[PDB]
């Protein structure tokens, strides 16, 4: 899909820092871009190629939708989407009201120049960030993660898209982004079915698949550290039958891990470790440094200067430790009562061969129509409960309801900042 010129594209700048050794790094004058699903699509004589949850008569097929339509700069990222950067801090607003619309959650990808998002060599180094989710309530996911999208935006891989990373095209994770309106520069209009609760969404035929490492899926009641690996980690397209994820009737259908191997302290048997008032106090802002080693992913916090280690798990027959190692991913499933995709798609070796694939840093805040963040902040699937693995937070299973938590605390915000990247133990000294 080409680009439309009714709106110029202006990426807020977001400073991060490249480290070499402790108490010494190097800043990074970066910028930021919003995922391409939030912009406007039209044709030459102006009018939507996609209005609301449905496509338009203007469009007819995967191909002629890319040679006919185009995407647009985001207008003012602040007033239209709650987007707002301040030096090193990227604020993101959950519920934003404007003249004639209503943006709901968004996605942002660290850049390198207005043409390229910034690629990331994880395996052997670590990533850290300050985060203030203190008003991110039950049902919202204020997210920070890596998903191997392409460098330029997939523009050379699929030149039907001449917008490229320039306009947030190209998003892919490990659930096959079936919701995107374009994947591999083709429009997902053919057979596009509209959402049943999301007035802005729909699920497409093609999804955008690749690997995903979920350093931080959360809000102030619980967090989760979840990598996910694929039979091919790199960007890649699934086709209807060969699509799994939330968006296809067969979750584990395709080449990827949609569940991956999480570590949620609460889920692992420690209730009182993370929240408002807990050891890790989420009422206040903190530091989450996280590491990448073959067969090991470590993640520690810094609150009020102090190092805070996450508690090892509790239940019998689980590893002694908190680290995401293949002993975990193995054992996790001998008692957590869940389908082991992890071993299916390659086990922790395949993830390590995923830890070496070029990645890009997404920061985000969203609510989830298919499960109301049930899987993150409480007991899910809320079909019995009282088993190992179901309780995953301190939220009642009433919450997360899209419309509802959109009305209860619509000032909710995540605040992303003070990013640090480099070899293991460079970003801090704990
Ligand atoms: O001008 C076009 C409209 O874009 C709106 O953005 C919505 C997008 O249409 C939609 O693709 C995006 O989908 C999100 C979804 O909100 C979220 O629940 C899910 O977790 O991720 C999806 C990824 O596609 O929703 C946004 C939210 O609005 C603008 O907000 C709107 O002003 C504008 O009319
Ligand atoms: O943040 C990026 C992506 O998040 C995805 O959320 C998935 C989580 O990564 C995963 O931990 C969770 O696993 C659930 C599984 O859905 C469910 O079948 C089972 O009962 O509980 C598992 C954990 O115990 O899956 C969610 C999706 O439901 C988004 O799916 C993805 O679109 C987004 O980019």
């Amino acid at each position: 899909q080409r680009a439309g010129n009714e709106t110029p594209e202006n990426h807020p700048p977001l400073t991060w820092q490249r480290c070499t050794a402790p108490g010494n790094c190097q800043t990074v004058n970066a910028e930021v871009v919003i995922d391409a699903n939030w912009r406007w699509l039209h044709d030459d004589n102006m009018q939507n190629c996609y209005d609301g949850n449905q496509w338009t008569n203007a469009c007819s097929t995967a191909t002629d939708c890319a040679e006919k339509c185009m995407i647009e700069g985001a207008g003012d990222y602040l007033g239209t989407y709650g987007a707002s950067t301040s030096g090193d801090a990227l604020t993101l607003k959950f519920v934003t009201k404007h003249e004639y619309g209503t943006n709901v959650g968004s996605r942002f990808y660290l850049m390198n120049g207005p043409d390229k998002y910034q690629m990331f060599n994880l395996m052997g180094n670590e990533l850290a960030f300050d985060v203030d989710l203190s008003t991110v309530e039950c049902g919202i996911n204020s997210a920070l993660y890596f998903v191997a999208m392409e460098e330029d935006g997939g523009m050379a891989s699929y030149p039907s898209n001449q917008a490229g990373a320039r306009y947030g095209t190209g998003y892919c994770d490990a659930q096959c982004a079936r919701d995107l309106k374009f994947v591999g520069g083709k429009a997902n209009i053919e057979g596009w079915k509209s959402s049943t609760s999301d007035p802005n969404a729909g699920v497409g035929p093609y999804g955008s698949c690749c690997a995903e490492i979920d350093v931080w899926e959360s809000n102030a009641y619980a967090f989760a550290f979840t990598p996910h690996a694929c039979t091919t980690n790199e960007y890649h397209v699934c086709e209807t039958t060969n699509c799994g994820g939330t968006y296809s009737e067969d979750r584990f259908a395709g080449k990827c891990d949609a569940n991956g191997c999480d570590y949620n302290p609460y889920r692992m048997g420690n209730p009182d470790f993370y929240g408002k008032g807990k050891t890790l106090d989420t009422s206040r802002k903190f530091t989450v440094v996280s590491r990448f080693e073959e067969n090991k992913l470590s993640q520690y916090f810094i609150q009020d200067g102090r190092k805070i280690e996450i508690p090892p798990p509790t239940w019998e027959g689980m590893p002694n430790s908190s680290e995401i190692t293949p002993e975990l991913c193995s054992t996790m499933f001998d008692v957590f009562n869940d389908r082991n995709r992890f071993e299916e798609v390659g086990g922790f070796e395949q993830l390590n061969n995923a830890l070496r694939v070029p990645m890009v840093l997404v920061m985000s805040i969203w609510d989830d129509h298919y499960a109301n963040m049930l899987w993150l902040d409480s007991i899910y699937p809320p079909e019995k409960e009282g088993q190992p693995g179901a309780a995953r937070g301190d939220c009642p299973t009433d919450s997360g309801v899209p419309a509802e938590v959109e009305a209860q605390f619509p000032d909710a915000q995540v605040v992303w900042s003070n990013i640090r990247f480099g070899p293991i133990g460079s970003t801090y000294d704990f």
